[PDB]
């Protein structure tokens, strides 16, 4: 897919994040990940994103990537398939080319590894992973990797491939200038670790999706929020942030990393064994995926038969 | 007034927080503070707060605050008037109901002064200077006094003059999660220090009003954005950012508390004798007043208006 | 007496700021005060400040401290008494001549209310309240007013009555730079909430006393430590560090304030009528006080 | 060696975080990293850190870290040699293993990649890591890695090869507190990035060494501040800190990253080949590098 198709995309619809399985052992579980991917693509998010934050992309060995994003194209359909992509330079660029070689459609460059740095710098590394492959970029300002609009700007035009912008910083000061400055050069992608929790905001910002990591376990709820939001019917997206959103931040600010790791414990409350989450995050004890059970309540894709004698 | 026309009237237009005047002696200056209030109520907003944080409240005198506020009131014509307010408890109370006797419309309730407090603290301070006036009272989350939105709730339950919800903290998940609370129990206001680089996104959460700054010395401007953002005149709110707002916080950004300081000089640059900021703020350099004064350009104040 | 004579006592031992007593209705409680600060005096720290953030400044009405300041006076004895201070500059200079007028032995100047300032702001505003009064001036590095060392330099240039500097930061790299750069024209007080964490690190960075919080109710322990340390005994500074501290910073940790609340806590507990916190802080729950009583143990008066 | 030597080694002296060295198109550089190395040698620091932060470790290939420790063994001489190792668990451990196989003497362990975590996450990473090797491991509190001390009292009594405690966090109740709950299980080492600024206040915490990522450069007034330091010899100190340190410091304040490019400049002022940073640092620009000769004054190693 050439980079102004892979932009098309990002701006058709609601972006799906899937987590990554794993087995017992912690190895990657192909068949259990194209299972719930396939499953959710009885729901037509445009855009797919393998091995991304709440796939655990900080916990996978480079080599596993394109195994992940290979196994994802699978079942996808006709679902465009993103890679994560990260790190310093060196290993970026070599991530980004063995994903581009399995036939990823685009990667989402996550930040650099540990280290602040300059502007300029920014300005060089990212350049660098952007020539290195022919697909399609996003860039994502986060933590130790935010872009002023002006780099951004120097980026774009010298890299003709880069053309999505992702928001994990919150910031609407910066986000709004950065659309301002760019306008449809870029295509604005919500990044908030909930993001349905900002998307309102996020419309006037400029951003019309967002990666919707409770798409995961409960698509049908996301896909019912979204298209209230589209649509500006506030008081839908009011009981949906109300009823089902804010009680899940609840259980997931119980604990650090609970932002990917209650979204795998709702896809296996789902029937997908998606596994332990890898060090150093920790899963949701039994007690809080009984919480999670509750919340999900009528949204519930199958019953347990659990355990039980006489 | 009370509270349910406070309420209202919050709701009716863009907001104003005009400078304090100050003399060369770093005195009130009436006069000219007048002079000042009575240009900008020509711009027609519905609610002007005086003495709040543009107007240097953090560098008031308790005893300078009913002064401005009267003086303000002299010739706020049907503009409603909103005094500053803050502190600690003990003083924030005495300050209420020194406002509250020369005639304030309401009260903008600045943070508790230096420390870090628990909800249950915030809630009995709040509680405590709202049940003593009888005025409108609008909280303001923003540094070391961000209320939650279940204790925002029980503050509304039981404190009905309690009307409005001013944001400074710039969290998006918060004042959404708060709106979504509260409805149409409170008037929500944006109150970042340069408030129109995030008014179309606090639409979206839930904000259709904020105080404009640089209201204080492009009115119509100011007046301009705000017309086009209810509109929905996207086109015409980036120009405006892109021409104006980025440029100045380009020179906002050059020194802490310029975010007064500025618009501070703005207001001298087109012809009110606003005076120098109080210390700890500094006044913008000759070559920052210039930059400033460049970017005013063509909404220079002019003697033919 | 004068800014060098303040000078000298500040360095003469270990400090500490009594928390202020209120009656049930949040009143000054002078005579209680007086009953406590007396008891105080006895335990020899040569410098007490009144009114100062342990004696929540931060929710004083500016009449309110003179008053305090008056009382620690009274039963003072040979401890001098540095007021609290603070506030933007108009109220900071009425509060600063109000604490002279009854005989403040110094200011300790807390930060300006809410706004970030800029380091030529900072200066203004610290050098009007100094020239205001003739007293000695302490400055507090913390929250929302850091003076960098070049900004320190040109106050103590032009306010001889500047003679100390407190620190509420932790920046060990930045208390370093000034103690670097001032030398012996200040005197260096350790201002973190809990002081005795700190203390060791910053003798290192040039800093030999502090003011300990839970002097307010355990004076010997924290002469103890405070012995210890001068003499480097670190064996026994470690022990009271592990038994004692450590365990009080889990009880502090558990609200907001409670730097402040479980202070007065363990006053209460030692039989003083201190009364309670002023909103917006909050007292411990009775399940915390029986914690911390449990904690002062053999030290139970 | 054993972590029992490396731990001996750690508590000898001065610790040296060598610049990893790059030609113009940012490749290893072996040769002159091997010219500068062997200089520092002749000040006798007893570890050297080899990929560590200052040597730029968060921008080097996995293969290319055991490529450097084995450079760095060739010239160090009686010297133990520590390697960098960082990020999630699986690229950690395959690190760790690497660097174990030419010879490292221990691992200096880096923070996991980009999230924040819960104790009990770090916990988890932490063992896996140090069950994976034999060599002794060294801690570093910072970013997003900072344990506590009961987490890291778990680790203790869990590794036996975990002997050492670096931290960046400048946190000075936390790192008093580990030193009293761990005393001499562990050594403990500053690891703020210009360290000498830290270092009389760290003796009081419990700390007497660090890294000196000056040493780099100006390794005989690194070692003077150090002897000064160990000595009670405040005045010498100061001395130093007012006319090398807090000047360094203005120069290396200018720009992000440049705890790392203003050393490395240094290096290249001495003569030394070291070449450019790799993005995302950037180099000093052309009158920082004339600011920072100025500063060297009567330091430089030659015309």
């Amino acid at each position: 897919m050439d980079p102004e198709q892979i932009k098309t995309a990002l701006g058709s619809g609601l972006l799906s994040f899937p987590v990554t399985h794993f087995d017992a052992e912690g190895r990657f579980a192909a068949d259990s990940y194209r299972e719930h991917v396939e499953w959710l693509a009885g729901y037509k998010a445009p855009v797919l994103f393998a091995a991304g934050g709440t796939g655990e992309f900080f916990s996978l060995k480079p080599d596993e990537i394109p195994t992940i994003v290979a196994a994802a194209k699978e079942v996808a359909g006709e679902t465009a398939i993103v890679s994560g992509c990260g790190y310093g330079t060196e290993i970026a660029v070599d991530i980004a080319r063995s994903v581009e070689k399995v036939g990823a459609d685009g990667i989402l460059l996550l930040p650099h590894y540990l280290i602040d740095a300059p502007q300029e710098g920014l300005y060089a590394h990212i350049k660098k992973v952007c020539q290195s492959v022919g697909i399609g970029v996003m860039v994502y300002n986060r933590d130790n990797s935010v872009l002023q609009a002006d780099t951004l700007a120097r980026l774009c035009d010298e890299c003709p491939n880069l053309v999505g912008f992702k928001d994990g910083t919150g910031d609407i000061g910066l986000v709004r200038q950065i659309t301002a400055k760019m306008g449809d050069r870029l295509m604005y992608l919500g990044g908030m670790p909930t993001a349905e929790l900002f998307a309102e905001a996020y419309l006037g910002a400029g951003f019309t999706t967002y990666s919707s990591a409770v798409f995961n376990f409960v698509p049908g709820l996301a896909n019912e929020f979204y298209a209230a939001l589209r649509a500006g019917e506030r008081a839908t997206c009011e009981r949906i942030l109300v009823d089902f959103f804010y009680p899940f931040m609840a259980i997931r600010n119980r604990a650090k990393g609970y932002a990917v790791s209650a979204v795998k414990a709702g896809v296996r409350l789902q029937g997908f064994n998606a596994g332990p989450v890898r060090a150093p995050l920790k899963d949701l004890t039994n007690e809080e995926i009984g919480m999670l059970e509750a919340l999900i309540g009528t949204h519930k894709r199958k019953a347990w038969s659990h355990p039980q004698f006489e």
